[PDB]
C-alpha cells in the first residue's frame, strides 16, 4: 500500500477587498485564486508522479520531481502563512505587544529597529521572494531571512511566525516597480496576534502551523 | 539593549573511528573539526554584523549577510543532526523499528522501495548537499528532498529526521569519485533509534531538535 | 592605474508603443526606464566598489559583490539584446528566412517545432528569468535555454541570438498571472532581422552583441 | 531532419603527473577520466531527450532537461578550457606577457592586485565552483567572476579566458580542507601563452575557444 496525502487551497480569512486600500482586492483575487492555487496544484503534481514511482507504475527524474515538490509545497505554505499573517485594518496594523515585541525588543532592540531590518530585507530581495521572520529553535532566537523563489534560504527546522511576499505578482497591478512603497504600506495590514500566536507554539519547543 | 545567541560546536557522540570502517577516522576529524567548525563561526560571523547593526553602529548589506546566514546556521543545524543520525555498526545499521517503519511503509509501501527512493535522491544530488527525510507537518506525511549546498530546497516548518551528506568532503577521502558505494555503505551506520525520536517529537507536533 | 568601463542604458530602437497591443506601452515604458535602468545602475555600483577595491582604497565582501555584478551585468546585457530583438509589426513577426530559417530547421526540424520548444521553456520558467536561443561554438549547434533570474543557467561562451523575458514585470500589468498568452503574442513582434544578423556572426565564430 | 551535435573528451596536454608537486597525479587523473567524462556523458544523454522530443517521438520535462543540459554542457565548457589554461611548471606558471599583462595591468592596477582579486574570488566561492576571467565584450573589459556549480553566474556572451576549479575535488586528495594553499598553489601552473591566445581571439570579436 502506497499513499500521498494532498493539498488543498484554503480560504481566505477575509474578504478579497479587505487589505484595500494598502492591498488591492484585485491583487488578493488573481495572488489566491490563480498563484495560489497553482502552487498546490503543482505540489499535487509532483506528489503524483512520486506515488506513481513507490508504487512502480512509473520511472522518475528523481531530482526534477524534488525540486518541483520543493518548490510548489513551499509556494503553498508561505502563502498558507502569508494570508492569516494580515487583517483588515485594525485587527491588523499598529505596533505588536504581548510576547512577540518583548522578543522584538530583545533581539532587535526595538519594534523601530526591527521594521527597518525586515523591511530592508524585504526591498532588497533579488528577484522574486519573501522577507521571513523564524524562530530559530537551536538557540532559541529570532531570526530575519529572505528567500528567493518559495524554497531557497529556509533554516532547517524553523518556524515562520511573520512572511511578506515580494513577488512581483504580490504588487505589480497597483504598485508598479515600487517594491518599496508596497512594503512600506503591508504594515498596516499585518496582524499581530497571528504572528503571537505562533511565537507562542514555537517558545514551547512546537511546530508553529495549525493554531 | 540589543542580544543575538551565538552558536558552538557540539561534541560527536562517539569517537572519530567509531563508525569505521564504512567512514574514515580521517573524514570523520576533518568533517568535524574542521567543516562543521567553519559553519559555527560563519554563522556567528554573520550574527555579529547583524548586531552590530541593529545597534546602529555599522552599516550592512542585509542580502548579503542573510546569504551568509542562511549558508552557516543551515551548515551547522544539518550536521548537528546528521553525527547522532549515525551510530557506531550494531547499535547503527539495520532496518527501522516502531513508528518510523510504520509511516515508512504507510508512505513508501516498503522500507525497499523507501530505501531505493532515499538512495537514488543521495546519489542524484547535482552538485554538493544532502539527501533528508522530513516530516511534512502542513498535511502530516512523510517527504524526501533533495538540499543543495546547506540551505537550498528545504521545506518550510518541515522537521528533519534523517539526513546525509553528499558534499565531496563527506567522502572523497576514503571512495574518491564513487559517492554511490558511499550512500551505499552510510546504511549500515544509520542510528534508526534517533530517527523514531525525532518522528516522535514531530508527530507530537515539536520540533524535532533536542533529543 | 586602475580603470573600469561604466555601462549605459541604450535608447529603444522604437517609441514606447511601437509593440501594441502584444506589449503595452505602459510595460514598454516601465521595462526599460525602471527595470533597464535599474541593471545599469546596479552594475556601475558593483564596479565602483570593485575598482575602490582595486585601488586599494577599501575593503570589499568580494562574493557579495561578484553575485551583485553576475545578476545586474545580465540584466543589462538581456535587456540589451531584449529591445531588437523586436520590432513594430511588418519588420517584427512572421517566420524566419535565411540562415536562421535553415538552421532552425536543421536542429529543430520545422520552424513550428522550434516555437513549440521556445514557447514551452518559456512558459516554465520556473520562477522570474528567459528562454534564449543560442549558438553554442564548441560543436557548433543551436540551443534553446532557460534562465533564471537573469544569470543563472547560461552556457559559458555561447552566442545570445533570441531572448524572451518571462519577469513578472515583462507581462503582468497586461496579461496578468496569464504568461502563456503573454508568450504566444511576443512572436509577432520578433525581429527576425537582428536574429538573422546575430546568427551569422555566431557561425563565423565571433561574438554576436555588436552587429 | 532534426540533428543534435554531441560532445567528446578531450586529451589533457600533458601528463598526468606534469603539475606536481602542485596539484597531484591521482587528482589529474580522477578529475579528467572520472568528472569530465561524467559532464560529457550527462551533456549528451540531456542532448538525446531533446533530440527524441524535436522528432515528437517521446513527452519532455523541458525545464528539467535544460537544467540538465546547462549544468553538464558547463562543466564540458569549463574543463575543456581548465586543461590548457594549465601547463608544467616553468613551461608555463610564471606573471602574463603580452597583451595579458597589459590588460589585466589596466583594469586592475598590476598582476598582483588582479592576483589577489582572482585568488579571492576562488577563495571564497560558496559550496563547489569556478573563478573565471572573462572578457566582457559590450563595454570590452576584462572582469573576474565566481561561478557557482558549473552554469550559475556567467555572463552571457562573454569569453572565458582563465578558469580556476574550486570544487572539492579539484583539490581535496592532496589539500584537503585547505582551499586557500590550493588556490596559492596552482598559480605555479597557469599557462599565460594560452591565457594570451584567448585574449587575442576576444578582442578580434571571435570565440574564446579551438586555439
Ligand atoms: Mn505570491
Ligand atoms: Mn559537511
Ligand atoms: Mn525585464
Ligand atoms: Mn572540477
Amino acid at each position: 500500500s502506497v499513499t500521498t496525502k494532498r493539498y488543498t487551497l484554503p480560504p481566505l480569512p477575509y474578504a478579497y477587498n479587505a487589505l484595500e486600500p494598502y492591498i488591492s482586492a484585485e491583487i488578493m483575487q488573481l495572488h489566491h485564486q490563480k498563484h495560489h492555487q497553482g502552487y498546490v496544484n503543482g505540489a499535487n503534481a509532483a506528489l503524483e508522479k512520486l506515488e506513481k514511482f513507490r508504487k512502480g507504475e512509473a520511472q522518475i527524474d528523481i531530482r526534477a520531481v524534488l525540486r518541483d515538490l520543493s518548490f510548489h509545497l513551499n509556494g503553498h505554505i508561505l502563502h498558507s502563512i502569508f494570508w492569516p499573517n494580515m487583517a483588515p485594518p485594525g485587527k491588523g496594523g499598529g505596533k505588536p505587544g504581548g510576547k512577540i515585541a518583548d522578543l522584538i525588543n530583545k533581539f532587535f532592540g526595538s519594534f523601530e529597529k526591527f521594521k527597518e531590518e525586515f523591511s530592508q530585507a524585504a526591498k532588497n530581495v533579488e528577484g522574486v521572494g519573501w522577507a521571513i521572520l523564524v524562530y530559530e529553535p537551536l538557540e532559541e532566537q529570532l531570526l530575519i531571512l529572505q528567500i528567493e523563489k518559495h524554497n531557497l534560504m529556509h533554516a532547517a527546522d524553523a518556524q515562520v511566525l511573520l512572511a511578506l511576499d515580494v513577488w512581483e505578482h504580490a504588487y505589480y497591478l497597483q504598485y508598479k516597480n515600487d517594491r518599496g512603497s508596497y512594503v512600506d504600506n503591508w504594515w498596516n495590514v499585518v496582524n499581530w496576534d497571528d504572528v503571537e500566536r505562533r511565537l507562542q507554539k514555537a517558545l514551547n519547543g512546537q511546530i508553529a502551523l495549525k493554531l
